[PDB]
């Protein structure tokens, strides 16, 4: 048996509209995502990835079966999103991730003039494959 | 069986007004890049960007990264992207992209100074 | 006992003119962040930022990320950073940072608009 | 077997003009980092960064974290990264990195302040 490491990145990006939107009061557009770090086809071993949004969103249990594993929405506030990665192999248990959706730019990055809020974290999906 | 994810599309920026010399209103850059950072020149020989016949030398080509073509113009048209590979037995990949210049009704004043129209795809090998 | 690498420091920006009300000339933000991004709040209870005694409320506390404190002033002084951990059986980690406001004769003479001064360190706890 | 994932590469930033003293245009930082927020100095003795032979002391050696080398210049060139281990019976790992300085037209129009070229690898024990 060999140890197999699949490095991934996950989190969300966000952009401020500049003001409140008149129709719904939304202020940001954001995209929560899960990506492989390397330029590889993650669908070779991932069956699906579900993003559990806040209950106020329509169909809050989002399911992405085809890459890219990204969900783009709008809103005005920050809430926790549960990410669960399901694998094709039935012996490989799913990975559950927790991400606080970040909309508001930190003071440090605002002074640095960064144009996009980026809240990205890392994970090492570890597998044990027979040789 | 090796799958290489890519994204393709264009970015564009409005001049603010029409340019008097040629009537152009936007500068745009059509591009192809990997979904995640990698040396795509290890397996891509060159990428052709077939512009509208109005442009001089409409069949542009880029032989090394970054695979991008920057131009100006006044309207939206279809660009044909043809990706050639170092492996002489790998058939080229042809993509079609509609150049986006004008912001939609959504991102009209939503702080987007540069419009983006980008799409995910996958190149499959052997 | 685990070692968690961190980066601490500050960014600063000149107003462009001395503020007449209080003579302040710069806005700055002192911060602590992990070397590689991670949820520091999983093991950090709070971080205290002790400013110069002349400030109003010189002792600031941050309990949730981003662990940053923004203020204004006219000079460079030493800030004491105390990092408290969740496990109550843990002495805090004390960092010392000299706030940097003024652009050097070469480190930012290329026309830069923001000053940055940060350093690497490690937290040995638990 | 123990697997230690790492990332390596460089970040670059344009000066805004060309420095008249030496013709340099960019500042860059070549580095090696752990993938997660760990302490590599528990098993890493030193990391060598072999710059182009024109630089002064081109064989830069970093014996304590962070494993970064910041310099300036005007062109892109290959850097050889060699990672030495505390265990004397572990063979060093050699990495090759092409320094990236120049920003693409796409990222320039997007207003990105920084050029990044970073890659993933693993050290197996
Ligand atoms: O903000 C917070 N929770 C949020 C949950 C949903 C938010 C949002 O922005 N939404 C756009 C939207 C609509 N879809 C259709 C009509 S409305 C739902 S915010 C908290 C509480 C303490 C601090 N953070
Ligand atoms: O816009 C559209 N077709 C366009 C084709 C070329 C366009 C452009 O921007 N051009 C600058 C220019 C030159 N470059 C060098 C000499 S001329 C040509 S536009 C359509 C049809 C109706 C709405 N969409
Ligand atoms: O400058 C220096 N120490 C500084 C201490 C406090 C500074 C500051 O900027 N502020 C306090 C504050 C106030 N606003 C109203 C009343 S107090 C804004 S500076 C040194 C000593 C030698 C050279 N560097
Ligand atoms: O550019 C290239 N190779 C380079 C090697 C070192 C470079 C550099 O920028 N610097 C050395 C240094 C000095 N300043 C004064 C004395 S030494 C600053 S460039 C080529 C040709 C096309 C791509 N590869």
């Amino acid at each position: 048996g060999v140890t197999i490491v699949k490095p991934i990145v996950y989190g969300n990006v966000a952009r401020y509209f500049g003001k409140k939107r008149e129709e719904d009061g939304h202020t940001h557009q954001w995209t929560v995502y899960v990506k492989p770090y390397r330029n590889e086809d993650m669908s070779a071993y991932v069956k699906k990835i579900q993003f559990k949004l806040h209950e106020s969103y329509g169909n809050p249990l989002r399911v992405v079966t085809k890459p890219p594993y990204e969900i783009t929405e709008t809103g005005w506030g920050e809430f926790e999103i549960i990410i669960k990665i399901f694998f094709i192999d039935p012996n490989e248990r799913p990975v559950t991730l927790y991400h606080l959706l970040k909309l508001f730019q930190s003071d440090t990055n605002a002074m640095l003039g960064k144009k996009t809020v980026v809240s990205e974290f890392y994970d090492e999906m570890i597998f044990q494959d027979p040789t």
